[PDB]
């Protein structure tokens, strides 16, 4: 395969980006649509739906369960019932949102149902969500990939203990099938440290438009009971965390950029993403429906707290590193990092050192000193924001070369030519 040369910004980049759906709300909106088929309320659609490889595995997993998902563009329409013919294998591929918002699904069917996904995918947490299953009454056959789901047309549901410490999935994806179960669902996540509160409550916010009624007054606990899921027409976002990479272009290079259709209240952690810019003194505003970023001329090291907006950390290490010479800066609340597509804090690591850099792993993050960086072949780990990143420090680092571009389809297939077309 051959690699990808980052264009250099030797000048302030100045430009206007549209990025495509958004991944997570495209992925929740099929589940839900799927569960309003098989429930037997008809058809529904999704618009602005983003087109990618994540979200065709999630397709092509409804299509495997027996429902029927038509569109050609950004359109999809889902429709049919649950009902997996013999033999019946979803491949999650490295799609997290498959892997854990599928099974419970699956329960409804029954038939056997068998899950497997890419080699890398394998080392993926899973175990604490099957283990939940099992005691809310399917049959699951292995503790991990591959594994089966021998459902029995139903599920009774109830009241269920997790630790979901590893991944919020495990709970959306408990929660997004529990209006389906004849009690409903009940659970509860022990102990401490659940990452990505932003995530979980894109499934309650979506659930809620879907009819479905669910009590998360209480903190690590959520009430569902059972009911109607409702067809309806979902109308997508744009996806914020891809446009960071974009607007991470403007800081660096002392440039404005803009991104469209920015949604003034979202689903989505915009008011996260939008105080973190702040933090290195960009300037922020909302105009045309669009969302303007003006780069300051320089900035300092860093501290901040990615917890609840985890998958920012690859952007936001590559600005971590392209700081004044000298400033360090610490990214933490990231442990669980550790089991994303690859170990994204090792793998950070070792590509920022391998170009001269200064980044060193922490119990639970990452600390960056700002040094002169040299050119060298950044490697994505099959990971769309590795590869991303490395299109950020590229801006700034003559000789910077991605060896696998093509990454970036998991969520943004397009990026090659969106991100030529902004520095052009
Ligand atoms: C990791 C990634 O994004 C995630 C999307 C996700 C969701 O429910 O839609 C919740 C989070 O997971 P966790 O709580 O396990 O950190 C996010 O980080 O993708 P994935 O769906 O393959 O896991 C991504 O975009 O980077």
């Amino acid at each position: 395969m051959k690699t990808w040369p980052a264009p250099t910004a030797p000048t302030p980049v100045r430009a206007t980006v549209t990025v495509p759906g958004s991944k997570s709300q495209t992925n929740r909106a099929l589940v839900l649509a799927a569960l309003a088929a098989a429930q037997g309320r008809g058809a529904s659609t999704i618009s602005g739906a983003l087109r990618s490889r994540d979200t065709e595995l999630m397709l092509d997993a409804l299509q495997t369960l027996g429902l029927r998902v038509d569109g050609v563009g950004s359109e999809l329409t889902v429709s049919g019932r649950i009902e997996p013919g013999p033999g019946a294998r979803v491949d999650c591929g490295l799609a997290g949102t498959v892997l854990r918002f599928v099974p419970p699904l699956a329960a409804l069917g029954s038939v056997p149902v068998t899950f497997d996904g890419d080699q890398q995918a394998r080392g993926r947490p899973i175990a604490p969500l099957l283990d939940a299953l099992r005691e809310l009454g399917v049959a699951v056959d292995g503790t991990g990939l591959p594994f089966r789901v021998r459902g029995n047309g139903s599920l009774a549901g109830g009241t269920v203990a997790i630790d979901a410490s590893a991944s919020s999935q495990f709970v959306s994806g408990l929660l997004l099938s529990a209006a389906s179960f004849t009690d409903g669902l009940t659970v509860q996540h022990t102990g401490s440290s659940l990452p990505s509160a932003p995530h979980i409550a894109m499934t309650a916010a979506m659930l809620r438009q879907a009819g479905v009624d669910i009590d998360d007054s209480t903190p690590n606990r959520w009430q569902v009971r059972p009911g109607p899921v409702a067809a309806r027409r979902w109308d997508i976002e744009p996806d914020l965390t891809n446009a960071v990479a974009f607007l991470s272009a403007a800081v660096v290079s002392g440039g404005t950029v803009r991104i469209t259709g920015w949604p003034r209240v979202s689903v989505q952690p915009a008011d996260h993403i939008l105080a973190i810019l702040r933090q290195l003194n960009a300037v922020v505003i909302h105009a045309d429906s669009s969302l303007e970023v003006r780069g300051p001329t320089g900035y300092d090291g860093f501290d901040v707290d990615l917890r609840a907006v985890g998958e920012l950390t690859p952007s936001v290490a590559a600005l971590a590193a392209l700081a004044s010479p000298g400033s360090v800066s610490r990214l933490s609340g990231i442990a669980h990092l550790r089991g994303h597509e690859t170990d994204r804090l090792a793998a950070l690591s070792t590509e920022i050192n391998r170009l001269g850099g200064t980044c060193r792993e922490t119990p639970d993050g990452l600390v960056i000193t700002a040094t002169p960086l040299r050119p060298g072949i950044w490697r994505a780990y099959a990971d769309h924001r590795m590869a991303m990143a490395g299109a950020i420090i590229g801006l700034r680092v003559a000789g910077v070369e991605v060896d696998d571009i093509a990454a970036t389809t998991k969520t943004l297939p397009e990026f090659p030519r969106l991100w030529a077309e902004m520095v052009g």
